[PDB]
């Protein structure tokens, strides 16, 4: 499943980011 890639994405991103919904925050 590529949706579990994503998953990994969205860890590799988000929690780049830090906290998943404030990738909102990196825009504000």
């Amino acid at each position: 499943g590529e949706d579990l890639l994503k998953a990994e994405e969205l860890a590799a991103k988000y929690r780049a980011t830090g906290t998943a919904p404030k990738k909102i925050l990196g825009i504000f």
